[PDB]
């Protein structure tokens, strides 16, 4: 995440900066989708356990 | 059920024998129900654990 976003060029607004803003978002979305998969499997263990 | 029985009354056709053999067949009829309930209940446990 951190190094898929050029903080350095955020006032400058280069194609570098524009490439980064588009590239960083896919790992947040990946991650969000994996977090949900564990929250549901966790309740899955909570129901069969119980 | 009776605890530790021997032959005299049994062969002299005693009413004590006769009520004592009545009461153990019923304990064995109870026993079998308790077994098939324990079987199905431990089957559901094993399925719930798996």
């Amino acid at each position: 995440m951190t190094v898929k976003l050029d903080f350095e060029e955020c006032l400058k607004d280069s194609p570098r900066f524009r490439a980064s803003i588009e590239l960083v978002e896919a790992e947040v979305s990946e991650l969000e989708t994996r977090l949900e998969k564990l929250l549901k499997l966790g309740t899955g263990l909570l129901e069969s356990g119980r």
